């Protein structure tokens, strides 16, 4: 048909209390574009996570993360919306004092069906589901060769100003290769939104409650990345000018509450830039 296109940059931040030091902030760059002919979009996206910047480079384990997907959108349509994605993505890890490690590439590979069903003309029950197979240097990466998520649910919708969505998140991760143990997982969550959409402006408060979780890592004592969930109440914000600009702004508590003498605290913070053409 007509091809669409999007280009952006988003930076994010992710921080821990308190004061301190626990240590100390990460910082989260990324560029993406795509493309926009049919039921058939491409998208590239390059992604980054380190220590927050000060780079000397006096760093600390940080990767970077290549990603290209291709979606196929079967059938759209007002009752029963359809759609597919694979996806591959690789991390390429680059450890900076971390004994026994230098670097890594592992691979992810994606199959993400979607959908969007009536249920009447005030709720829709859509969602997507998301298996992944994660491929080479597991045991130096920590990550479980396979992993399901999905996040689905229900949306109300009060008016063109007013919806209200909440929904179930899953993210179970495990091993099909006996005998692997390394990255099993299992998080449970409820999340809730109320996206408001006033003309240009669109705000969305939200929260995700953990239903159960359950790891094999990162408590006492292991390093940081997916996945990796926390109770948190947010907002994002977001402005499209008509343009084909749109920028956002979203930042978000995350708390879990413990037995120790307290209960660990994070901050996150969003900027994003599109453009569409
Ligand atoms: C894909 C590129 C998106 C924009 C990159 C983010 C621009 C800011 O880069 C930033 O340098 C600054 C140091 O004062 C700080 O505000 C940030 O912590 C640092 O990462
Ligand atoms: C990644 C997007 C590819 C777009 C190709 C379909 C046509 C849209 O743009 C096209 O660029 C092509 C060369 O790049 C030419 O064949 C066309 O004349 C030009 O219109
Ligand atoms: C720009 C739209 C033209 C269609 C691009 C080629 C695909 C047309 O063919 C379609 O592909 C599907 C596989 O994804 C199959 O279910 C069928 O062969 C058909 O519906
Ligand atoms: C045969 C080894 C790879 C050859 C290059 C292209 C074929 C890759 O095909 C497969 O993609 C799957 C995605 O579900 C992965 O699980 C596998 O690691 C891979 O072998
Ligand atoms: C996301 C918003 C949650 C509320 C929507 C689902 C509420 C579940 O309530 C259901 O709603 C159906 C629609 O009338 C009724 O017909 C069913 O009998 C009832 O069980
Ligand atoms: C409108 C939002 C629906 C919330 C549904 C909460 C209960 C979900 O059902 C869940 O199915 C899981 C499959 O992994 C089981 O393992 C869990 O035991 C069960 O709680
Ligand atoms: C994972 C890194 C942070 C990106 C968060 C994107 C915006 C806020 O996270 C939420 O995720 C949902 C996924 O189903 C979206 O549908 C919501 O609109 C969005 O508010
Ligand atoms: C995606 C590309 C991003 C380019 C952004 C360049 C504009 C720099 O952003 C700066 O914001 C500040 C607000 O604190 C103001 O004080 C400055 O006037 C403004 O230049
Ligand atoms: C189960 C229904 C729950 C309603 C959904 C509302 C979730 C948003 C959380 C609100 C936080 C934003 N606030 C109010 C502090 O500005
Ligand atoms: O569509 C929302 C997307 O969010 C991402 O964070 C997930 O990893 C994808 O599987 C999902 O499709």
């Amino acid at each position: 048909n007509d091809w669409h296109f999007n280009i952006g940059a988003m930076y994010e931040i992710e921080n821990v209390e308190g004061y301190g030091e626990d240590m100390d902030g990460l910082a989260e760059p990324s560029v993406y574009f795509n493309a926009a002919n049919g039921p058939w979009r491409i998208a590239l996206a390059y992604y980054q996570e380190g220590p927050v910047d000060y780079s000397a480079g006096k760093r600390g384990t940080w990767f970077d993360r290549p990603e290209l997907e291709v979606h196929y959108q079967f059938l759209e349509n007002d009752d029963f919306s359809f759609g597919l994605t694979g996806g591959f993505r690789n991390y390429g890890y680059h450890y900076v004092d971390e004994p026994g490690k230098d670097t890594a590439n592992m691979q992810r590979w994606k199959i993400a069906p979607d959908w969007d069903v009536k249920l009447t003309d005030d709720l829709r029950f859509n969602g997507w589901l998301s298996m992944y197979k994660f491929a080479n240097d597991l045991n130096t990466t920590g990550y479980a060769d396979t992993r399901v998520e999905t996040e689905t649910g229900l949306q109300y919708t009060f008016n063109e100003t007013v919806a209200l969505r909440v929904n179930y998140y899953l993210e179970r991760g495990f091993n099909m290769d006996d005998s692997r143990n390394n990255g099993e997982f299992s998080t449970q969550e409820i999340r809730a939104y109320l996206p408001l959409t006033l003309g240009n402006h669109s705000v969305t408060p939200y929260t995700r409650i953990g239903l159960d979780r359950w790891s094999n890592w990162d408590w006492q004592d292991d390093i940081e990345r997916e996945g990796h969930d926390f109770n948190r109440v947010g907002l994002f914000y977001g402005y499209d000018f008509q343009n084909g600009l749109s920028v956002s702004l979203e930042y978000a508590f995350e708390w879990q509450d413990h037995d120790e003498g307290d209960s660990d605290k994070f901050h996150y913070a969003g900027v994003g830039v599109n453009y569409s053409f």
